[PDB]
């Protein structure tokens, strides 16, 4: 029985090492084979999902405005350490909390020294990943505290779940964009005295996980015109739409926080002292999953901007910095993780909240 706060590893609640599934749902003999040969992958990614779940539950019981987004981050990543049984690369964090606020829809974290507050009129974009075996689950959701966004998160949950409805193998990628948007352009809200069409962020999209590996190269729009490549059989998606009453686009801005070594990128000889033992904390620490200037604070590491600086510009990690739309106007998101299995589509991060 997990404890409230939670504090009991999920492994420890399912002793025979069989986790709950997702929400399993038709898609719109030998596959029954094929699916059951994968079982213990789709049992680490729902082992992941499980936590996930039982730390936004958490969360969503404490999270308020007057905390710091660090204290809010700070005690989300240590539930989710604990949850998830953290032990190295085997099962930890799949990538930093977002917690972006206001105009800016992705990629903030707080970095040392971020003296923000969460306001009661802030909109709040929970974002943050769990793994077991580098199995990643990839879901989000959107925090307020004012009624008056209480549409346009209705739009963009809806647009989420008609992203997820329409996916299926053999689906057309720009098919289920084009869903997306015209469920997500079918709302219109008034804040403040003023009325918007819900956009989507044309510019942001959902895509493919791979092993350790969360943006494995397709992507899922949220507007029409995208590519027709079809989702195959086996693929695992984050299907995540933002809707915005701004200009409906992003821009990189803010002081950076979020970092991912490139997938690609080989093995890379490194003199240089302090880059070479940054590079070497990352590869150890991270792989080639994401990780945040926190988490590098955490390990004991000072000074080491410069040596982060040197292996971007080397290409051997790349920068992540906040995406945001125009001044004054709203971002939201809400994001689940599916399984394409053989017999099934698995909404697998899917929970009694969202
Ligand atoms: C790179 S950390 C953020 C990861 C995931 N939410 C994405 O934007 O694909
Ligand atoms: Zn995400
Ligand atoms: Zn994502």
């Amino acid at each position: 029985v997990q404890t409230d706060p939670p504090s009991v590893p999920i492994c420890d609640l399912y002793p025979n090492g069989v986790f709950p599934k997702g929400q399993e749902c038709e898609y719109p003999e030998e596959k029954k084979a094929l699916d059951q040969a994968s079982e213990e992958i789709w049992n680490d990614f729902r082992e992941a999902a499980e936590a996930h779940r039982q730390v936004r539950k958490y969360v969503m019981s404490w999270i308020k405005p007057g905390m710091t987004m660090i204290e809010i981050c700070e005690k989300l990543e240590d539930c989710s350490r604990k949850l998830i049984k953290e032990n190295g690369l085997n099962a930890g964090l799949a990538f930093p909390t977002g917690c972006s606020l206001n105009n800016c829809a992705a990629h903030y974290t707080p970095n040392a020294g971020d003296t923000t507050v969460l306001q009661y009129d802030d909109i709040c974009k929970i974002d943050f990943g769990t793994h077991i075996s580098g199995r990643i689950i990839d879901c989000a959701f959107t925090v307020t505290f004012n009624p008056k966004y209480d549409t346009l998160l209705k739009a963009v949950k809806d647009a989420t779940n008609t992203g997820i409805k329409c996916a299926g193998i053999d689906v057309r990628l720009c098919d289920v964009g084009e869903a997306i948007q015209e469920v997500m352009e079918s709302y219109e809200v008034e804040i403040d005295g003023k009325t918007y069409q819900v956009k989507p962020i044309r510019n942001l999209n959902g895509h493919s996980i791979g092993q350790y590996r969360i943006h494995a190269g397709k992507t899922v729009p949220i507007i029409k015109g995208g590519e027709a490549t079809r989702m195959e059989e086996g693929e695992v998606y984050a299907i995540e739409t933002f809707g915005s009453t701004g200009k409906g686009v992003v821009h990189d801005d803010m002081e950076c926080s979020h970092y991912m070594k490139n997938f690609d990128v080989g093995h890379v000889p490194i003199r240089l002292p302090r880059t070479k033992h940054l590079l070497n904390v990352i590869n150890e620490n991270f792989g080639t999953l994401a990780f945040c200037r926190r988490w590098l604070d955490r390990l004991g590491e000072s000074k080491y901007l410069m040596a982060l600086k040197n292996l971007c510009d080397l290409g051997i990690v790349d920068p992540y910095p906040p995406l945001c739309d125009i001044k004054g106007s709203y971002t939201a998101q809400f994001e689940h993780t599916i399984l394409l299995r053989p017999t099934c589509k698995e909404v697998v991060s899917r929970g009694d909240d969202y």
